[PDB]
């Protein structure tokens, strides 16, 4: 199992949080750059427990490969709306408790990042299901999504996916699944490791940055440091063509099978993903359709590192899509 690190319960730090959201702007997507520099300003003010366990994590992440808070202030279901049915979300709707965590502790990490092409360029997405959900899509629900590295073929790849629970569905059933490729890389013998290694390989895009236009982007399944490697990992889109590349996957693949975790979210979590040394996946349960369907909030954190940015950034922009080569 994950290590006792790796689960911090903020119960403690309630009213704290709650004092922390009131000051920030009531409708965010009015303002989002003033909100974030709001959200800046109170991550510098988090309770010390927190703000420590979150600066830890991302010095260089950990084992695990994710860190998940729990206990956060989440308002009582009947005192939410209905779960969204529709992307993007109203450009009026006001701040939820759990936005507003992901906007101080996503700026604790980094600078939130939107996709021009993906969710018609916003920075908050509402995670829910939908009926005609494409098989890649995070709408699915009755079928797996398949373990991906998010946007592991796009140049400007950002280090964290952030997933906030506002609703869990209702059974309980739903899985978000990690793997870690600090767990899954002992498995992997020399060889295997050696070929992977910097080798780029052909990979599609996900269905929002096809402009099926094919294997358009080089993805490294392994890179970085050959010791601590980083990890490039898509199920369904990475595409190796030579015998010797897709064997190696292969062996990666069933690696990362055999260590990943299931994080079953639940209202007031909220799990940091290390989306540079993990993959990620979220395993079946069935809608009702019946207004409390699952609801996550999902944000995307880029920090000074492995070439994510390269001058003036600020957290709320949104970056056009280039693809790995
Ligand atoms: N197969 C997992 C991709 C899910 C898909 C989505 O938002 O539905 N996505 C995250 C970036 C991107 O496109």
């Amino acid at each position: 199992s994950h290590m006792m690190m790796t689960v911090v319960d903020c119960s403690e730090y309630s009213a704290d949080l709650l004092a922390l959201a009131s000051r920030l702007p009531r409708i965010p997507r009015q303002d989002l750059y003033g909100f974030l520099d709001a959200a800046h300003e109170a991550a510098g003010d988090l309770p010390e427990g927190l703000g420590t366990a979150l600066d830890r994590f991302n010095a260089d992440g950990s084992h695990d490969g994710y860190l998940m808070l729990r206990g956060l202030p989440v308002e009582d279901d009947d005192d939410l709306p209905a779960t969204p049915t529709s992307t993007p979300a109203p450009v009026d709707r006001p701040l939820q408790n759990m936005e507003a965590m992901l906007a101080v502790i996503g700026r604790r990490l980094g600078l939130h990042t939107g996709y021009r092409e993906l969710r018609s360029g916003t920075v908050y997405h509402d995670v829910y299901p939908s009926p005609g959900a494409h098989h890649l899509s995070s709408e699915t629900s009755e079928t797996l999504l398949e373990f991906h590295t998010e946007m592991a073929y796009h140049v400007l790849q950002p280090n964290y996916v952030m997933l906030a629970c506002s609703r869990a569905d209702h059974e309980r059933k739903a899985a978000t699944l990690v793997g870690s490729i600090r767990k899954a890389l002992p498995l992997i013998p020399e060889e295997v490791r050696a070929r992977l290694f910097d080798r780029p390989m052909p990979c599609c895009v996900d269905v929002a940055f096809r402009g099926n236009p094919g294997a358009i982007a080089n993805v490294k399944p392994l890179y970085g440091d050959p010791r601590d490697p980083f990890l490039g990992y898509d199920r369904e889109l990475l595409a190796p063509r030579e015998p010797d590349d897709v064997e190696a996957v292969a062996v990666l693949s069933k690696a990362l099978d055999e260590v990943s975790e299931a994080v079953r979210l639940t209202p007031g979590d909220l799990l940091v993903v290390d989306n540079f040394r993990t993959t990620h996946a979220r395993t079946p349960f069935s809608p009702r359709w019946d207004g409390k369907d699952r609801w996550l909030h999902r944000v995307y954190i880029r920090t000074d590192r492995n070439d994510q940015l390269s001058g003036g950034e600020r957290a709320g922009d949104v970056v056009d899509f280039s693809p790995r080569r």
